[PDB]
């Protein structure tokens, strides 16, 4: 505990407090403090709150200056760093919340009396781990410091309460609910006091474009008072706000539609948040804008304002209130949509399968009835980079994307009934195939490494089923075949500049490749009538996979002899098991 902190923030603190005037002394550092951030942070999540590290005050002290030791003037290893010290500075949050909170106040204080910035340890609230007290307790001291503060302090306040805000949802989908569901008199007059103190700062186009992103938030946190707007005086106000919204909204300049998009985004995410099944006209409220935003970012003919953005969630939060409601999805599955609305329909569809509450969110089922016209898109690709520079970027940017997606799930492309005669050419024989000619190209690593692992991804047996519901087994014999010789091929022409990983994924294909024999050979000894006896395909596949192995133990490498003698093992393995 208090050792083990006192420990790891003196190598902490020596490794900040360094001089790396060389080159590499600074790439070295990079990776030090990264491993050691991540150290730190592992050791305070296994922590336990019982704990009560109220007396590493200290250690906190001095993490404001070595956990922010790069955060501090906040001027990518500098990326991967802010990364670490937010999870840091999150699982501190746990326990030494009042720490933090006692320094942002002083810092807050200091700052309202006192010109370049001084932010810098006044927003640490971005990063602070937030709970419903301690929300509405921030809410109050924001009330009690915002009026006798500067401008720049007020914004950055604003800015730091808006993802603060955004944090405890996430962190805490429970209270956020609950708010809506028993209401709490505390926050509701501390968002009424923020709005007012957010309509004192109502100066021009920029800085109501502003406000309107935090003034939607807290409009929300009001649910009766949102309720009571559509039917006083002391309303005023919010009934102006929202109906500058509506028309900045209705086009009718350009940077107050596009900040009234995005707090209309931020609502429909909220209200994702919020209950399905306690509407509360909340559902209403969004519906009512919900028209603008479609014919504003989802209009294939109208530009986009970021984009990508803005529209994955905006289609995400459709989804996720309306997942019948798929007329959005439908057109962008169309030819004359952008390659951008592909990109962006394919990462509504990721993050869709990716990291979602199991709340009233649908699944990433009622998306397999496009399946057909999904990989209709992948085969339009072709892989176009293989078969003018910013088209060629994004499709190179949109096969990533993809691979990713069949990464996430492989069910989404796998709905081939077609794959019966000469269609499984066009099925998802074709898929994989097409899969595998990205391993050989050169052009781009990073996607080969992509595709590589995901054809490793469905090369396991549960995505093995997924592929011939009559013959599974004599179908991934075959297209396991054909993979193999194209990467016996390839080896054998001698240009795979990545052979090494190259060797370790063809062992891994073929551990799995036993594995799925071993399990068929348990559940039907008799495969044997399909290269056990022109000549059988898997008898060539396997001549080739020895003529290729024995090639390896030739190159001038040093780590693949290990990959080739770890592939002898297999196969003398894989050809016990066929006995």
């Amino acid at each position: 505990f208090s050792l083990v902190i006192s420990g790891l923030t003196t190598i902490l603190k020596n490794v900040n407090n360094m001089r790396i005037f060389g080159e590499a002394a600074e790439k070295n550092l990079y990776l030090s403090q990264l491993i050691i951030l991540d150290t730190l942070e592992k050791c305070l999540a296994g922590q336990p709150k019982d704990t009560m590290r109220l007396d590493e005050t200290m250690l906190v002290k001095q993490l404001l200056p070595e956990i922010c030791h790069f955060l501090h003037t906040c001027r990518q290893h500098a990326a991967e760093l802010r990364n670490s010290a937010s999870g840091v500075l999150f699982s501190l949050s746990c326990n030494n919340f009042n720490a933090v909170f006692s320094r942002i106040s002083t810092r807050l204080q200091e700052l309202t009396v006192c010109d370049n910035v001084d932010v810098h340890d006044i927003e640490l609230l971005q990063y602070i781990n937030v709970d419903c007290a301690k929300l509405k307790r921030l809410l109050k001291e924001t009330a009690f410091k915002f009026k006798a503060l500067k401008k720049v302090a007020q914004l950055a306040v604003i800015n730091s309460l808006e993802k603060a805000f955004w944090n405890w949802v996430e962190n805490y989908p429970d209270e956020f609910t609950k708010l809506y569901q028993i209401p709490q008199t505390d926050m509701a007059e501390c968002a009424e006091k923020l709005f007012d103190l957010v309509d004192g700062f109502a100066e021009s186009t920029k800085r109501k474009a502003a406000v309107w992103p935090l003034q939607i938030i807290l409009l929300i946190l009001c649910p009766e008072i949102i309720q009571d707007i559509s039917k006083d005086e002391n309303n005023m106000n919010k009934k102006l706000f929202l109906d500058s919204l509506r028309k900045a909204l209705a086009g009718h300049s350009r940077q107050l539609t596009e900040s009234a998009a995005i707090a209309c985004v931020k609502l429909c995410k909220a209200s994702t948040y919020i209950n399905w099944e306690d509407n509360s006209v909340i559902f209403l409220l969004v519906q009512s804008m919900v028209v603008d935003l479609k014919n504003l970012l989802f209009n294939p003919s109208k530009p986009f304002s970021a984009d990508v953005d803005l529209m994955i969630d905006c289609l995400v939060s459709c989804f996720r209130i309306s997942p019948h409601n798929n007329q959005h999805f439908k057109i962008c599955l169309a030819q004359n949509s952008p390659s951008t609305f592909h990109y962006v329909l394919v990462n509504s569809l990721h993050r869709i399968i990716t990291n979602s509450a199991l709340d009233w969110w649908p699944k990433i089922d009622a998306v397999y009835c496009h399946s057909v016209e999904l990989r209709n898109m992948f085969g339009e690709t072709l892989h176009k980079a293989v078969q003018t520079d910013l088209e060629t970027r994004s499709y190179k940017y949109l096969l990533l994307s993809m691979v990713k997606l069949i990464h996430a799930d492989p069910k989404l492309l796998l709905c081939n009934p077609r794959k019966q005669g000469p269609e499984t050419q066009g099925s998802t024989a074709e898929l994989i195939t097409g899969l595998v000619q990205l391993v050989p190209q050169s052009h781009m690593p990073e996607i080969a490494q992509e595709a590589m692992e995901a054809l490793l991804v469905l090369h396991q047996l549960d995505s093995i089923d997924l592929w011939n519901p009559d013959a599974p087994v004599e179908t991934f014999w075959e297209i396991s075949s054909q993979m193999l010789f194209y990467i016996c091929k390839k080896l054998t022409s001698h240009q795979m500049l990545s052979s090494t990983e190259i060797l370790k994924w063809l062992r891994e294909i073929l551990i799995c490749r036993n594995k799925f024999l071993l399990k068929n050979k348990q559940a039907d000894r008799s495969l044997l009538f399909y290269g056990v006896g022109t000549p059988p395909i898997c008898r060539q596949a396997q001549t080739k996979l020895e003529v290729a192995l024995y090639m390896f133990l030739w190159n001038p490498d040093t780590e693949a002899v290990l990959v080739a003698m770890s592939c002898f093992r297999h196969l003398c393995e894989e050809a016990d098991i066929r006995c």
